[PDB]
Formats: C-alpha cells, structure tokens, sequence
C-alpha cells in the first residue's frame, strides 16, 4: 500500500492521473519523482522548467555542478539527484526529443532506467516539447517499465484520449 490516490490502473504494475507533477510530488514526497531532462540538465521548460521552479532553481544549481563534473548525460540515459522539496529523489532520464531529431527507438532505453525503482511518479517520457506521440510513450511505458509506476499528465484533454485508447 502506498499513499498515490485517484489513480486509474492501466496494467499490474503502471497508473495514470490527470493530475500537475509539480503539485502531485509536493502532496505525495514520493521516494522518487521522474524529470523529464535533458542531456544538459537544463531545465528551462516543460515538466523540466516547472520541477525546476518549485525548487527554487536549487535542482538548477546542483544540476550544473553534476555536469561540470560528470559532462552531459546520453540520450536514453539518467542519473539520481536530489529531490530537493518535492521528493527524496529525482531521476533525471533523457526521453529522445523529436523536436531536435532523435532517435524514438530511444524511448524504450530511456524507460528502462525506471526499473532500477521500486516506485516511481513520472511524465510520459518525450511527450509534450519533446515531440513524440505520447500515446505511443504510454506503449513503451507498460511495455518496458516492471516496477510500480505513477504518472501524472498535465492534460486533461490528452488524459482522456490516452485512456479511451488504451489497449
Ligand atoms: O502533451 C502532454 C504530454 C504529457 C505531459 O504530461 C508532459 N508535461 C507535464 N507532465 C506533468 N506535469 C507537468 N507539469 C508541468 C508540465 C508537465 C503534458 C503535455
Ligand atoms: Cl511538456
């Protein structure tokens, strides 16, 4: 039993709300929230942007100081930073940005970094500025994805949609 509520269950193990990342995550502290980054940690829009602003740039600042030290992530990659106010830990994963003509077989490499946490609350990866189809990141999600996993979508509209068409 775990404190996420108002969830529709798509599959045994991945959940889907219409609901703001930024406001689920401050409700829930959940061990681990989903940034949708970049291979820069530049978090200057999107789910990224809006993480970012409720942290009061600090997920910024640490950001910078993990890239002046380890260089930029891969495309499909991730890596653990802080939470900061919003969770224990935010698992920054770089979903393919279509917008700038990335591969999208990238999206299954990039939702297998879900599987190294038990429980997770995220954003369907590449969706929104990132350009992909976001419901074919939902496919990809349940299809590649074992552990327990939350996400949150912005859109009521695109909810909707992405639910009536679930197969
Ligand atoms: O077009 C849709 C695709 C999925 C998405 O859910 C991505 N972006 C976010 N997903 C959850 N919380 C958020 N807060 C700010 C941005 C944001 C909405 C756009
Ligand atoms: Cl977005």
């Amino acid at each position: 039993v775990n404190s996420f509520s108002g969830y529709l269950k798509l599959t045994d193990n991945v959940y889907i709300k219409n609901a703001d990342i930024v406001e689920e995550a401050k409700k829930v502290k959940p061990t681990v929230v989903v940034n949708a980054a970049n291979v820069y940690l530049k978090h200057g829009g999107g789910v990224a942007g809006a993480l970012n602003k409720a942290t009061n740039n600090a997920m910024q600042v640490e950001s910078d100081d993990y890239i002046a030290t380890n260089g930029p992530l891969k495309v499909g990659g991730s890596c653990v930073l802080s939470g900061h106010n919003l969770a224990k830990h935010c698992l920054h994963v770089v979903g393919p940005n279509v917008n700038k003509g990335e591969d999208i077989q990238l999206l299954k490499s990039a939702y297998e970094n879900f599987n190294q946490h038990e429980v997770l609350l995220a954003p369907l990866l590449s969706a929104g500025i990132f350009g992909a189809d976001p419901i074919h990141s939902l496919r990809v999600c349940v299809d590649t994805v074992r552990t327990n996993v939350y996400l949150a979508v912005f859109d009521k509209n695109l909810y909707d949609k992405l639910v009536s068409s679930f197969l």
